[PDB]
């Protein structure tokens, strides 16, 4: 590791820890791991404001159903927004995935194994994220920064 925040190391799911200093433009947020074979059919990444969970900037949630589909969402004052969904799946049930969150000023980049996957174009202003969750179908290798 070569970061500036120490990495979560085999962080228990489900997780929720501060991100030190908040989101800021540049930085680069890992979560590496495995998806369980028959453990539920979806799991989350939140980027969110404090721990209630009712402030999320960006939701990642892919759902192993219908074929397999990722949403991205943002939930305000708990409220959830329209979702935009991609109906192709880059995880697989049972296997080890690298997932890296880019975060641009426009949006956060968001990499699968090495290889673009969408671009989640920011709809309330990312300084405000604080704390980053997983939660769902997954084992946690690390969650770096
Ligand atoms: C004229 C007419 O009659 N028209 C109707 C339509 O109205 C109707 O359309 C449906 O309308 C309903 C409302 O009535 C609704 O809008 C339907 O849309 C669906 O809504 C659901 C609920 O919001 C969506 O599912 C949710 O999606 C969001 C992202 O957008 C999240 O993925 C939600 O997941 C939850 O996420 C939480 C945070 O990560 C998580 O909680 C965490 O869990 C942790 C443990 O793992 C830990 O405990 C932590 O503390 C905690 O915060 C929850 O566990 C997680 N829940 C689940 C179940 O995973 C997710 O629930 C859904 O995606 C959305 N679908 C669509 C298509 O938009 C809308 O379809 C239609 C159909 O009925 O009929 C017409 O006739």
């Amino acid at each position: 590791f070569s970061g500036s925040q120490a990495p979560y190391l085999s962080p228990a799911v489900p997780f929720s820890g501060t991100i030190q200093g908040g989101l800021q433009d540049g930085l680069q947020i890992t979560v590496n791991g495995t998806v369980l074979s028959s453990s539920g059919t979806r799991f989350a990444v939140n980027f969110q404001t404090g721990f209630s969970g009712n402030d999320i900037a960006f939701h990642f949630n892919p759902r192993f159903e219908d074929g397999g589909y990722v949403v991205c969402n943002t939930r305000q004052n708990g409220s959830w927004g329209p979702e935009e969904r991609k109906t192709h799946m880059p995880f697989q049930k049972g296997m080890p995935f690298d997932l890296c969150f880019l975060v641009q000023s426009s949006d956060f980049k968001v990499m699968v194994n090495g290889i673009l996957f969408v671009q989640y174009f920011h709809r309330v202003p990312f300084h405000r994220v604080d704390t980053i969750s997983v939660n769902g179908s997954v084992q946690l290798s690390y969650i770096s920064f």
